[PDB]
């Protein structure tokens, strides 16, 4: 087809790359996934209900935590539905339907109930207290307003029609250029597992120059029966490490992989998942490459007590522990008894000789026998476990998605970034994961929308893997439907404009901080030119989906006074019964890595979810974020916040704090009210800053709503201090000093609390922490022992609380020294 290439055309603008070219690979293994991947799109897109699929309700299973209750305490809802002109308040019961509440309405005095200003629809068989808009609302003291109307059209999802021995191993490896670079220098070549080296080999050294021949069979220990499907060849160049590069040893149609190969290299920064890629370096005229050959075809009783308790133990460590020769031996002696155990798999399966045949064969029959774990409530910090980079066999991989099935689609968002990034460690492009997050994707928009930027963040941005991610993306795409699509569209633009401007007003001015408004000057022209003939009418907010963004208030926009000079942009809500003028707010900001801001929000999520879990309710404020590009991208801005800096040569006066909240506090009331979240906000922002090691921050950095919430901001690159409670706050809580108030002995009490909730989850924040740094990062250590792993209660509140103290002690003591440390 002819217009069937317009559609690849539109799909390779909107993904940022050509899922089509063939220039750096060498083999198929992109096409034949792009190929495989269509079987399970078209069987979700035929399978997911239209009806609900357009109104996309976002929903949960979770009670109501008791802080939400406490806040409705009479079995009662108001809602307010809107003709056009009237509206008409209602009285609801928290396990009414919209069904049902609609009916009361109707049958007060076909068509359906939307919130004011959003895209967002109160729909489906879920009592209306399941709904995240609703219990948005009720957490934000907030009237749910609505507006009846008509159903979108289903049509405005279509979705285009597509179209389609015995032999130990060896490798001669042939030598090594590049046009530019003297030490001396070898070339190691290991055979790798999930991290694990199961053999290796080096050359002799020889002379760096820009072409280095060896000539050279490397005879490895394992014999071509044993080498397993995900081993990497991994080559290496030292004299110490200058470059590398991998290649699969077995092939997406098991194949061993044979032949000549003149492989593009990777560099090293001057460990974390790029070393693990099997794509190779698309730079092809600077890079230093390395020229092999592989001509290696068929593949495919009791237990007494004292061990059992070495055994439980072994079980009861936290994940980074590692295990002995004997842990493993032990483990796989009684691997029977080990199944048993859920919590054991990671550990059980790590401790496996990938390396062998018969043994692999063993494990295959053991996970055969696996109904303990298929019954097993899910629990996701194990099951991310068998996600990492420490496994890399495709079945002990696939138990671990099958897990993952369960969820709702509302946890999906709280695990979407980290699953996205996962990816990273499968080892083949087509896995199980990939398919759950397609899967997961089309069954649901704004999984779907989620899915596209935590995508492209990493397409526009990641060598080592857009090729990986850019073929799931078109796969995404492919049957997200037109409607989405156009959005995805009319975004993509947008984000691709404002680019330009946020680059080009940068190098208007280096480091001269004083923005002079003839630098504002230009800023108005690019915009208003933008306006009239290029920046679409409206689009998506793609940190919240739900708002639709029209037209810049040109006014209201300016340049920040930064070290770097991001955009300030407000924009007017496009729709029209918005229940308010109140304009979006965006940073776009060149200079920060924000796919790591991306993360450290993603997990601060996690813990508000957490604590939710125990009915705590910390306040968090993790505003909307997202890598668009190479050092680039958008961030959300807060309605009447502000820096602690400004409420303040280095001087720091502690009373300004309170002062400034009496200021913007209307009645007595609403000033409590406010003291009580800051209490609160700054508990969790203390508690959660201190377990990631991220609290010892400039006061730049941290911002306070106008009405008390205290939020932490930028996470860049992160005498010393645990965390921020600087006397400004202590101040607030009503004492200084030495002293006490009820107000700290509540922020303490609270901090307690929210501590040691978030330890009954260790080995979840374990992993996603370890996790981040290896695919977010260009040691973890830190934060097993800022969680107190294995302590009673009591030993742990004893800790944090001694921390209170130290910024007690401290004080201004360090706020001071960033200052004095500029000069
Ligand atoms: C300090 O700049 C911010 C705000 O300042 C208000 C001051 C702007 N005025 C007010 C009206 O006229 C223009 C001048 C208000 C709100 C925010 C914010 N910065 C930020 N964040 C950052 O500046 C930031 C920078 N880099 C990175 N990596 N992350 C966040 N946020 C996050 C969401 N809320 C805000």
């Amino acid at each position: 087809s002819e217009e069937s290439q317009a559609f690849q055309r539109q799909l390779t603008a909107l993904i940022g790359y050509d899922v089509t070219d063939v220039s750096n690979v060498h083999d198929d293994e992109l096409e034949f996934t792009r190929r495989g991947l269509v079987t399970p799109r078209m069987a979700e897109v035929a399978s997911r209900d239209p009806k609900l699929y357009a109104m996309h309700p976002w929903v949960t299973s979770k009670p109501l935590p008791e802080y939400l209750w406490k806040k409705i305490a009479n079995n009662c809802i108001f809602i307010v539905i809107h003709r056009s002109t009237t509206s008409q308040t209602i009285k609801v019961s928290p396990d009414d339907t919209p069904g049902a509440i609609l009916q009361s309405f109707f049958t007060k005095m076909d068509f359906v109930l939307r919130v004011c200003g959003r895209d967002e629809y109160l729909v489906g068989e879920t009592p209306i207290k399941n709904f995240q808009w609703v219990r948005h609302c009720l957490k934000n003291g907030e009237e749910i307003h609505v507006v009846l109307d008509t159903p979108p059209d289903p049509a405005l999802d279509e979705v285009r029609k597509e179209e389609w021995c015995d032999r130990k191993f060896r490798v001669k490896i042939r030598g090594i250029d590049i046009p530019v670079l003297d030490l001396t220098v070898f070339v190691e070549a290991n055979i790798q597992h999930g991290q694990q080296v199961l053999c290796q080999r080096r050359t002799s050294p020889k002379p760096f120059t820009e072409e280095v021949l060896w000539n050279v069979w490397l005879e490895f220990s394992i014999k071509i029966k044993d080498l397993p499907k995900g081993a990497l060849l991994n080559l290496q160049i030292y004299c110490q490490l200058l470059y590398y590069v991998n290649l699969l040893l077995i092939d997406h149609r098991f194949l061993l992989r044979r032949g000549e190969y003149v492989l593009h290299m990777w560099q090293i920064s001057g460990f974390n998942a790029d070393k693990l890629t099997s794509a190779t370096n698309p730079d092809k005229e600077n890079s230093m490459s390395i020229s092999i050959l592989l001509d290696n075809h068929p593949i495919a009783a009791e237990m007494p007590n004292q061990l059992r308790k070495q055994l439980e133990a072994i079980i009861a460590t936290d994940p980074l522990n590692p295990l002995t020769a004997e842990d493993k031996e032990l483990l796989w002696h009684f691997r029977y008894e080990s199944l048993k155990h859920p919590k054991a798999y990671p550990k059980l399966f790590s401790s496996v000789k990938w390396g062998q045949q018969e043994i692999v064969a063993k494990t295959y029959q053991l996970l055969a026998r696996r109904e303990v774990w298929d019954q097993s409530a899910l629990d996701v910090g194990l099951t991310m476990q068998l996600l990492d980079c420490n496994f890399s066999d495709e079945n002990v991989r696939a138990i671990a998605v099958q897990k993952l099935e369960s969820l709702e689609d509302d946890d999906v968002l709280h695990y979407l970034l980290q699953l996205v990034q996962a990816v990273k460690f499968e080892p083949y492009h087509d896995s199980a994961l990939a398919r759950f997050l397609l899967k997961r994707g089309l069954r649901n928009k704004r999984i779907g929308h989620f899915l596209f930027w935590f995508l492209r963040s990493e397409i526009a941005q990641s060598r080592h893997y857009q090729q990986r991610f850019a073929v799931i993306l078109e796969a995404y795409l492919r049957g997200c439907g037109t409607a989405m699509l156009h959005d995805f569209t009319q975004q993509v633009q947008v984000i691709e404009m404002l680019q330009k401007v946020t680059l080009d007003i940068k190098s208007l001015s280096a480091e001269k901080y004083d923005v002079s408004s003839q630098v504002i000057s230009q800023l108005k022209q690019k915009l208003e030119n933008l306006q009239n003939s290029q920046l679409p009418e409206s689009f998506r907010v793609p940190y919240d989906p739900g708002l639709k963004a029209g037209a810049l208030a040109i006014e209201k926009c300016k340049v920040m006074a930064s070290k770097k000079k991001p955009l300030w942009l407000e924009f007017k809500c496009a729709d029209p019964t918005a229940l308010s003028n109140e304009t979006i707010g965006i940073i776009f900001k060149h200079g920060d890595d924000l796919r790591q801001d991306m993360l450290i929000l993603q997990i601060l999520r996690i813990m508000e979810s957490i604590w939710e879990t125990e009915s705590l309710d910390l306040c968090l404020l993790p505003y909307g974020c997202i890598s668009t590009g190479d050092k680039i991208g958008m961030i959300e801005i807060v309605k009447d916040a502000t820096t602690i800096a400004k409420i303040q040569t280095g001087a720091f006066k502690d009373e300004v704090l309170n002062h400034w909240l009496k200021e913007k506090s209307p009645t007595e009331e609403k000033f409590q009210a406010a003291v009580e979240r800051f209490v609160y906000s700054c508990a969790g922002y203390c508690v959660a800053t201190f377990v990631l090691g991220i609290g010892d921050r400039h006061n730049d950095n941290i911002m306070i709503t106008e009405t008390g919430n205290l939020f932490h901001i930028d996470f860049g690159h992160i005498e010393r201090v645990p965390f921020v409670l600087t006397p400004d706050f202590l101040f607030v809580m009503g004492t200084s000093g030495k002293k006490t108030s009820p107000h700290f002995q509540k922020f303490q009490d609270i901090c307690v609390k929210a501590y040691l909730a978030l330890r009954h989850h260790t080995n979840l924040l374990i992993i996603l922490f370890s996790m981040m740094l290896m695919t977010g990062m260009p040691d973890i250590e830190y934060i097993r022992d800022a969680l107190t792993v294995g302590k009673n209660e009591e030993d742990a509140k004893k800790y944090f609380l001694d921390q209170i103290e130290v910024c007690r002690d401290k004080g201004w003591t360090v706020q001071f020294n960033w200052f004095l440390h500029l000069v």
